[PDB]
């Protein structure tokens, strides 16, 4: 039909714009901490402490895959890589403080991308 088609504009269109969110996100990250899956190998009990694990590369399997339908579902999928690892590490840690700098650094990236997401629909 021609109503799935229009819809699959508006998915396509909510992709490209999410995609550089993204890199947006991701530039606020310039040590690439977030950058890949905590590896199993060296921290082999993570997923005792951590029951839904996230990352940038994951998201952006997602995203490519077309695989978020509105930002509400990204913006979990990029708080669960903040939250995550202020739980898991302490609060004098690296990798504590680099989340804390993209959680707040990210904020204003969200806030307009909220506003273009509404704004063209
Ligand atoms: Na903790």
């Amino acid at each position: 039909s021609m109503e799935q088609v229009a819809m699959e504009l508006r998915l396509t269109e909510l992709t490209r714009l999410l995609r550089s969110v993204l890199d947006q996100l991701q530039d606020k990250d310039p040590a690439r901490i977030f950058a890949q899956p905590v590896s199993l190998k060296e921290v082999p009990d993570y997923l005792d402490h951590i029951k839904h694990p996230m990352d940038f590369a994951t998201m952006r399997k997602r995203l490519e895959a077309q695989g978020y339908k509105n930002l509400h579902e990204f913006e979990e999928d990029f708080d669960l890589i903040i939250d995550n690892c202020m739980k898991y590490n302490a609060r004098d840690t690296v990798f504590y403080r680099a989340a804390v700098r993209l959680r707040d650094q990210g904020g204003v990236v969200l806030r307009q991308a909220r506003r273009e997401v509404d704004s063209i629909g």
